[PDB]
């Protein structure tokens, strides 16, 4: 058991156009829960250098929580072996009209400070041999989100992840997002959030495509 | 009797486009009755292979409802013998502008799991030689609404049979929905929701036409 | 004393189209209140019917009011000599940019069940010679609102009646309502409406001013 | 086959307070598909009384129409023919606590003008050795909602049919509703809208208890 | 292995009290595995009964899904292998004062039906000697709802698995939520919505606790 | 220079209750810009045992950022040389009716993940001798709220340091706060919240008082 | 001391469109004290021809106060002596581009009644060598407000002056606003609202400026 | 230490285009402490004038205050020494669409009065070479708003600035925002607000970008 078919077209043609999360080669395979019991350390310390009371029932188990957060949790988007299953039906009724998915949950972290991003994603394609599975879409948005990231960078990916996956260049993916790293630290800007979009295909070259998605986008509820 | 004038022309009408859902020649006419005590004796199975104490006054007859709600209810669209009548009235207003139902209630179920479809449908049109009943647009979209479904099929069918009744092609269906096998279950996604549409005569050749309906989808209220 | 020079215009103007609500000639004028004892009677007949005991003091007298309502008040719209008063004043300032009246309480009945019609009216125009008097683009959207209606003519009517007074072709009517007729009966959609829309003038004809309408229409408060 | 047991009781115990809908004997039992024929005929009067033109292909219609809305729909509910299948589970979780289903869906006819009556009702009991199925509250509440009504007694039935039913003074319902009758005609109030409650058992001896429903009353979405 | 500490003590907690889901002696542990193929039989049957071409790609998985989805899925609280690890925190703060979660996210089905129920809940709680981590409460409000239930003691069961593992009367739930084998479905509701509540220790005992917990139930965002 | 009159009494009130936050002696005053040094080459470890490339002149700083955050912002509540100067002005007005400040901006990190903690807090007391510049309510909450915290641990210290500041018992304190640990990980609930109270005084001992306070709780905009 | 240098161009501009209020030449300067003691013993009368109590001690003043209100108040607008001190700042910002002034306070009087016309006015144009103050567009809107007017009229008259003060011909101005003569009289539409618009310069030819223009326009908080 | 190489580049390309806020040459660098005192002292001189008894403990210190404000908060932005440290990354994921970042909170006061300016603003832009990072845009907002101000000319500065610091003239900026000495002074208008904008690069000349931006522009929550 390697990885998935799917999984390697789409890292494979993430690296060729560099928009893969800059990333250092495996090397051996160190026991993954080896890495925890690593990473705790070094949270253990951190904690100690802050001067904070290791005796106490709660903040002692903190390190370990840590850790697993960031090898099984919200890290575990980097490790391929965890790329949704893709499942595609033919396209038989001919759609060739836009499919829209819109206000995705979307859970991320930046990797500047490593602190919480909190966005909606709205993704849009027209299908060309096949139709995928509505929860792809999902799957696919929260898998490259749950990685050290940066909203320009991670907005491309899922497009081309998408592309890759669908056949077609005729995508759409916009990123609406807050980055607690700046509303709640340094600027503490309360009510600002920044959004990114990235378009394919005709939702790059077609004026009319272009701003039929666009309008569409950014919806409450 | 056998049938409806209107039933079969949109029916073979959508067989012609492979727009059918998939079906098997239904060959004899078991007695609909026997199939719900057939249906029922599969899920009484079920529910014990599942640890289910039959034996109880409440889920005892669960087995007789779930029978009764496949056969008919949820699914009671897979009968052509339950196409609602559809009545016109010739157009001597000459109305040449489009006619818009919005926020129609759609209710479904998703054919990959046989679980709750929510949503709401908007279908606008322009009158040719006949005006039709408003609730007909409503009963239509209910119809093609109980089966098991696709929701980019079901948009196409819709489109379709409108299509072939108005005796016209500008004519343009828009289903908004939320798939609770999307939100209850696997990836387990709380905001999202997909937006299908089919656009048909000059809802999909005239650019102003076109935009003209599709601004005006998408409402609350 | 007759009727009303502009009833007359306006009568004539949409019997010219064909536009009219479908009546029969009065033939000979038998008096109000003579119809309003035979529809009574008629009412009592079915009352009973419904075994309805009209010996209850309550729908006692509801025979008389469901008479008159019909004669007096709800179709009172079938009888021009109940047409608004018009008036209008010279275009001095010379306006010629769209006027434009939202939100126009419009109540109406269905011609095929006689039940509640609930919707709003916003129409727009550009003054020519003269300007009319605000309140009355109101009265004649109600004038023509009290008779048993077709929304896609209720529409027509209206603004071929203010063309005619106008006296410009530059007049634009659209109607949101609410079918109590498919709400509260026979499908029952409890979230269903539709939007009727009638373009004059070079509301027709430029795109420009087209949507520079269209956009403005459809608001809440 | 008569009717059914629940029917009678609740029937007989509305009787007894004389909160039923002022009904007389039905002494003979006419053919259904005759009163529908004799109603229409009645209609067909009325609307010759109106001068409406019963030739057009669609005014053509609307007698049969009106009667069949009138004896098959709008007032089925005089019918105890028509009374909600009752099913109860014994209360074995000992609920000692109130179980409310609000904003339930009510449609309604005003007996003094037959004229349409939009509501939510929201109702609430306290289980005593049993527990209603949930959508038989709103079963029950559209049945009486549709008859020729007052909406101070509709509350009172309902109130009293479900502690018939459940077999407990502990029930408490309260209407919320708008009479068309009132704001597209008449005075013609756009904005009012009437509330009237029916307090039972504790909900009207514990002060608590009152409250605490009240309180919970009035909800939007 | 077997279970775990907590585990035993709310399932024998509920047994107690007869709050137990009714389930059977599960008897022999038949493979997990074994179980979705058989269940997956007799679905692959019931879509036969229904003329559904199983020769269709799409469809042909479907009983695998639902198989997949009965056991190891939507019902994954009937197994309390499953049961959410708990963790709790000596009180040293002394918080006298209720703890409160609200809007919980909270998925269901109706044993009714095996249809969809969409809800949220609202526990809250008084610390005695211990503090339980928030995401428990909210982990143990989602065990119980995937299991076949009903509204009234879903509320229960979460009240008295919380009053067991925090060791104290002093807690609180209210569930408010809806029912699509009402809404999408029979008396088809499009918008009611059933809210129970179960109250313990001061909750149930003092009016101004009583009050001080329902008051602040019921939010929006 | 050592430490200011007020933090050393509020400090020394939470040790004596045992509120304040799990700490170690710091013995000795290692080098603030050292300790920067080592946690952020910790920093450099876990994020190389993630498979990170420190390479890219992006993820390089990192390491940096975060050992900033960490001693120099997000806890800098930890050492009371950054309490804020609190400034009274004597009560001539004789104010005897509670203040209060609604919506106090307060951002904080949960010690059991080190993540983002979103949320609101509402203050009110009753002036005594002195008011307090609005204001430092607003420095004072988020005092304690940039540390590792516990929600129920955070409000009790505002409480406890506004009462000792106050030279009263006459205050409440209300958080209302959103966990991202809860959110966007683990169970992932996208709706729940977290509502905590501390009643000193009269806000504890009068119920009229308390209610005016709660009631007065939870406002947007 | 006889008026202002732009006072006198701005009336002039308007005399010359004839844009100007429907008035008479002065003639004689007659004591402004000595109006409101002739126009207050008019209301004496009236008030007298309405059988009103004027020796309650209330309704005595009324006279003196409408007298007062209609001279030195609501039609304060009608004497160029209060236009408002318009002020300059040269554009050396060079500013291409429009600044907007949305929702200003616009209170009228309908000439046609003398009833209150409650509004809201949107001012946007391109500074040329000149940027005005901001408060002042709201003093010129407000003064010609207060004057018998004519929405379309009021429009225009803001333009022109606009134009005239600033020195060029790029302004746009849109007022939204309610004629309580029409809402609480006459034909009495609660819910319906006037809309009117005045384009120059580029905001008149250039189709991309106008759009750029209505769109921002029609804003609530 | 002098500035910052950026802090130059920005200040002198203001320079270049007269957009520089209106200063002195500042000649002498008097000691900043020294204003304070001065700057004090006036304003203790201005409340005497005033009849305000600064012998009172609050009245006292405002002159300080007042000072301090002055000096170093509210116009901090007028000294290049406090600049913020821009910070930039390649465009290796060559982002050829523009960022968003919406509802900037900006802080100001109008230089006419001194008062209170409260309002938001939008920036976007199209990464050439490097990708500023997003917290910068906030603070680059809140430099140059920390200044005596002119709406029409803060926006600019903003645009000039940004442009030299990415290297592009792809960057538009808007900003909505209301003027206190407009709303709580003079003619008090309490519902009106000021739109200005400065589109450079693509955002003027391209028609279609023009509008993708201010399309999302003027954003709630
Ligand atoms: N395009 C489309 N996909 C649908 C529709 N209904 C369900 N689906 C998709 O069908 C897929 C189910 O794919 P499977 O391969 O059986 O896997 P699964 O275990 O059901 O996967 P998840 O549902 O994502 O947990 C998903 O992608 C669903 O989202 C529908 O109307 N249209
Ligand atoms: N373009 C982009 N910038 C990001 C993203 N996440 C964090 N950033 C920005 O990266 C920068 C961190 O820059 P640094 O120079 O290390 O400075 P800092 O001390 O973190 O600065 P502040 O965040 O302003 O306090 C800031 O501009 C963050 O807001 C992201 O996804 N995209
Ligand atoms: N085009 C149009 N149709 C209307 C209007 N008002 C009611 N209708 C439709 O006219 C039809 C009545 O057709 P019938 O054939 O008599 O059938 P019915 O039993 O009355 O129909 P249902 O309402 O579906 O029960 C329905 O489709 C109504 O919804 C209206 O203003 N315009
Ligand atoms: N209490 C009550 N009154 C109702 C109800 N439905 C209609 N009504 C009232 O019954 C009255 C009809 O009384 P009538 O004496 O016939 O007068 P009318 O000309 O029909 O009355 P207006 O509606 O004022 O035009 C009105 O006051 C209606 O509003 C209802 O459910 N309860
Ligand atoms: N009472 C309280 N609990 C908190 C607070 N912050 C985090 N927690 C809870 O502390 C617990 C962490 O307990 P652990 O046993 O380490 O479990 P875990 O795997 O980290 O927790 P989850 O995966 O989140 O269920 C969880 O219940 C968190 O949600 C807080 O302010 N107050
Ligand atoms: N009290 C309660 N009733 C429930 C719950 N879930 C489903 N039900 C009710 O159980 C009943 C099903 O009763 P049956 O006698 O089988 O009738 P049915 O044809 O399924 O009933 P209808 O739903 O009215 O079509 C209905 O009242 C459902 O709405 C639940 O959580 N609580
Ligand atoms: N265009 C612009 N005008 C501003 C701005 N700030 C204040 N103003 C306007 O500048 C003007 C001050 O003009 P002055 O002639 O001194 O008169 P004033 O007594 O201050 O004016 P009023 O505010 O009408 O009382 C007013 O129109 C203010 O509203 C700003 O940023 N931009
Ligand atoms: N176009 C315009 N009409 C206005 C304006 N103010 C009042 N009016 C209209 O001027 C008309 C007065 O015309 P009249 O012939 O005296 O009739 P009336 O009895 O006052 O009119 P009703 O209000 O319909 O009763 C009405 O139509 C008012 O609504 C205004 O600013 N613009």
């Amino acid at each position: 058991p390697s990885l998935s078919k799917e999984a390697a077209l789409v890292h494979e043609a993430l690296v060729a156009r560099g928009l893969e999360t800059p990333l250092r080669p495996p090397v051996h395979e160190m026991d993954n829960e080896t890495r925890k019991s690593l990473i705790a350390g070094h949270m253990t310390e951190i904690m100690q250098l802050l001067n904070l009371d290791l005796a106490d029932d709660s903040l002692m188990e903190t390190p370990h929580r840590i850790a697993k957060m960031y090898v099984d949790e919200i890290f575990s988007g980097l490790d391929y072996a965890n790329f949704p299953k893709i499942t595609l039906i033919e396209n038989k009724m001919k759609v060739d009209e836009m499919v829209t998915v819109r206000d995705i949950t979307l859970t991320s972290t930046c990797e500047h400070h490593f602190v919480t991003i909190d966005g909606k994603a709205t993704v849009a394609y027209i299908p060309k041999d096949s139709v995928i599975g509505l929860s792809k879409i999902n799957r696919i948005v929260q898998f490259f989100a749950q990685r050290p990231q940066v909203q320009e960078r991670l907005t491309q990916q899922i497009l081309i992840a998408l592309q890759t996956l669908l056949g077609t260049n005729n995508v759409a993916v916009s990123i609406d997002a807050v980055h607690y790293s700046v509303k709640a630290r340094g600027i503490r800007d309360a009510t600002s959030a920044t959004t990114t979009t990235s378009l394919g295909g005709l939702f790059k070259s077609s004026q009319n495509t272009r701003h039929e998605f666009l309008r569409a986008v950014r919806h409450h509820n």
